[PDB]
């Protein structure tokens, strides 16, 4: 292979690299369009070491206190039914509808596996809203309270529009702690510096920066707390030992200093900057996603193109067939036009291949012992009633008497081809039952004399062996210039080995891409093997592909020359 | 430039159409003449008798005396591969030099399809060619002068709907027959082998047959695929003649020689 | 085309530095 071959590949499966390339790309605009954008929010941490206090802030001591200051664990979501319901919402211009609950105790279900009940909250108007658990419906205002059912609920400040539903999910104080501590991250920007670049993700851009507030906050007020609480259990043992008198006023001058130590130890921490949130979303990354998308899909299509390539064993071109020794005596191409094609668009590109198949027959036809052509192949729908119905009706234009015999006795339809009278066709004429006169039939609009196949007999091999089917041969042999006779292909049925015997000349019907080279040349080996002489090959069915340009010097296909009026 | 350079480089790795005569020589096809382009309805070969494709052409009238003796008849069928590859522009214009040379000369349009041959030359387009073959004119009526000429032609008449089935009726043998004993040489022109049949149902009466190649628009493998086409229909065709030449650099450096030829004039 | 884009520099005196630069990148 070179770079003409691959190009010419390329250009060929054109349509289906385009396709799988547009389906991935497809993909990933819809993925990175329709995922929810995660933002960040950030704050800066100034440490007076910082390696401490990066496990403090990380701690579920700190962050279980930021989940009771905002009741992170009451988890509440907009309903969207499918997985897509939330992004294409948020491309329509609808603005999430949120409620702000302030006290929320669920029936705590707590079964084997679902540790986190929930409820389905649906908006019936700005004020009153109704509650679904597990089908109890259930009516709530804002404002008051709702303890019914073992359920307590306090929902502040409905902002949404009626007939949108929220699960509102109580998930347990650690599983609000480990979301949190997954989305929440400490750096220290220095290495040395008592800088701590505090930052925290989430879908919510206002909420995420509240709670990275409140871990600062925390972490803020806690950590004053910790140095005074050396002093303060000092202290607080004092407190529990205060009852000679000299010793009890040596003990009050301690009471006070643990007083005033604790209440001014404040430090180690300073809060530069606080929470805010970058409004650019960092995720989804819709640059580096589609790009990806395009990458990953030509990525793809090529190797499935160049799979295509590797694995296909069929003819590309009559010269696959000539390195073998196969004479090709035309190829035919895809006809895009129960009618003859010959005679419905005798100006088709196909006919005009077959009329250089009838001149280039012409000279090889001569020099045969009789004037009977048979056309056969290796497999079936390779174009041998095409070819040889068509090749009929270019030689009966031309003048000559041409009689078109349907000995495919198995499948033959050159019957409803030409118009029939059923009766009387080629089989009641092998089994006896009808005479040489009866089962001949003209064509309407060809200009030639036909033979059908009759009805399907129960022995078609061993019906062309009789002595009638060469006496027929004989007979028509005097009354027409040509003979054509249509066979089953000979990968299939030996029916064409036994009447190739009574044909001066046989060609072969190759499919262009459906047919191997080898399912040919053991074709031509099983007629010679029969004592049938396999004149050449005719190629059908060919198509224009850039690859055979590349490959060959020539696909092979023809060319149109009318004066286009 | 790296753009630039790899367009280049893909254009050359790309391109299949013939270079040189030397490519088709090396599968054994007589190569008669290269023609240029000539960047000058007229005949070359009247309008402008000093061009440089004239020049070549004459080379191509002196190669042919030499190669169509010793042949059946004195009919040279001209055809080719693909369209537009130069069969009339080479045919019309080599009968007009062989005209010169005091001879009689008969050029027959046997294009059928898209001939325009007597739009060439100027016509009374009515009893062409397929208005003898198909019965309804004699053979004294189809034959024109070419005014600017010097040989006489056959034009193709009306578009007929069987052109290649009136090429097989006995009346074109006739024609060719006839004329064979009335001219010194009769050039027939084609329509091209790999869009119909109808040159290889004429070139059974031609004693010579060319292929004309297009530069770079024909393939080696399109010509020897004509040339096999051809014999397979008991037509031989004697040679090839490339046509459309352009000065390249690149066959100079890949061959010895670009083939376009040299102007010689004494400039006044 | 391009707009052309200047530079101006300034210069810092530091009685360190490392906590300095972040400070002074500080949204206060
Ligand atoms: N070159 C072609 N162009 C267009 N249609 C074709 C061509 N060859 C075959 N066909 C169509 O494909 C089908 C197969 O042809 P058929 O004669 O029934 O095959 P076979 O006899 O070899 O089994 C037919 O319907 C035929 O019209
Ligand atoms: N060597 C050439 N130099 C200049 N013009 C040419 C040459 N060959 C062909 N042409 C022009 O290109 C067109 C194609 O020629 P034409 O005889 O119609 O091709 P064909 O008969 O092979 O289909 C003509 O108009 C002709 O004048
Ligand atoms: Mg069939
Ligand atoms: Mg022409």
């Amino acid at each position: 292979i070179d770079l003409g071959r691959v190009i010419g590949e390329l250009i060929d499966h054109r349509k289906l690299i385009i396709s799988i390339t547009s389906v991935f790309t497809l993909f990933a605009i819809l993925y990175a369009l329709l995922a929810t954008p995660i933002y960040e929010t950030d704050a800066l941490i100034q440490i007076e070491q910082s390696a401490p206090e990066t496990a403090l802030l990380q701690s579920r001591m700190i962050l279980g206190k930021t989940i009771d200051d905002l009741n992170l664990q009451i988890q509440i979501e907009q309903k969207y039914f499918p997985v897509i319901g939330r992004g294409l919402a948020r491309l329509m211009g609808e603005k999430p509808g949120n409620i702000d609950i302030t006290r929320l105790y669920l029936p705590d279900s707590d079964d084997i596996s679902n540790n986190t009940p929930s409820i389905i909250l649906t908006v019936k108007d700005k004020e009153n809203y109704s509650i679904n658990s597990d089908g109890i419906q259930l009516n709530g205002v804002v404002g008051t309270l709702l303890n019914e059912k073992g359920i307590s609920l306090l929902v502040n400040e409905i902002d949404a529009k009626p007939g949108d539903q929220f699960v509102i999910t109580q998930l347990p104080r650690l599983k609000a702690i480990s979301d949190l501590l997954k989305s929440f991250s400490v750096a220290d920007l220095g290495k040395d510096t008592g800088m701590l670049t505090l930052t925290l993700t989430g879908d919510n851009p206002k909420r995420i920066s509240h709670i990275l507030d409140s871990i600062s906050q925390n972490y803020l007020a806690q950590n004053i707390a910790r140095q005074a609480a050396q002093d303060a259990k000092s202290l607080e043992f004092l407190n529990q030992q205060l009852p000679g008198r000299a010793v009890y006023l040596q003990l009050l001058n301690r009471q006070q200093e643990l007083n005033i130590a604790k209440s001014s130890a404040i430090g180690n921490v300073r809060i530069i900057d606080n929470a805010v949130t970058d409004p650019n979303p960092v995720r989804p990354k819709k640059t580096i996603i589609i790009v990806i998308g395009v990458v990953l899909g030509l990525i793809v299509s090529v190797v499935l193109v160049l799979f295509q390539v590797f694995l296909r064993r069929g003819i590309e071109s009559p010269e696959q067939l000539e390195e073998i020794g196969i004479n090709v005596y035309a190829s035919i191409p895809i006809s895009e036009w129960d009618t003859l094609l010959a005679v419905g668009n005798p100006a088709d590109l196909a006919v005009e291949a077959i009329r250089g198949l009838r001149t280039s027959l012409h000279f090889a036809m001569m020099e045969a012992k009789n004037n009977v052509l048979m056309i056969s192949g290796a497999s079936p729908s390779a174009g041998m009633t095409f070819i040889s119905s068509n090749l009929a009706a270019t030689i009966a234009i031309t003048g000559k008497k041409v009689l078109f015999i349907d000995a495919d006795l198995r499948k033959g339809y050159a019957h409803k081809m030409f118009g029939h009278k059923n009766d009387k066709g080629l089989s009641e004429f092998l089994s006896g039952q009808a005479a040489a006169e009866m089962i001949i039939d003209k064509v309407e609009g060809g200009g030639f004399d036909y033979i059908g196949r009759g009805q399907i007999p129960p022995n078609p091999a061993e019906l062309l062996m009789h002595p009638r089917f060469e006496q027929l041969l004989n007979w028509a042999s005097q009354n027409y210039d040509l003979i054509i006779i249509d066979t089953p292909p000979i990968l299939a049925v030996t029916d064409a080995a036994i009447i190739g015997r009574y044909a001066g000349t046989c060609l072969l019907v190759a499919r262009f891409e459906k047919n191997t080279v080898k399912e040919i040349d053991v074709s031509m080996k099983r007629f010679e093997q029969s004592g049938v002489v396999v004149k050449g090959c005719i190629l059908n069915g060919v198509v224009k592909k850039a690859s055979s340009y590349y490959r060959y010097g020539h696909n092979h296909y023809g060319y149109s020359y009318y004066d286009k009026k």
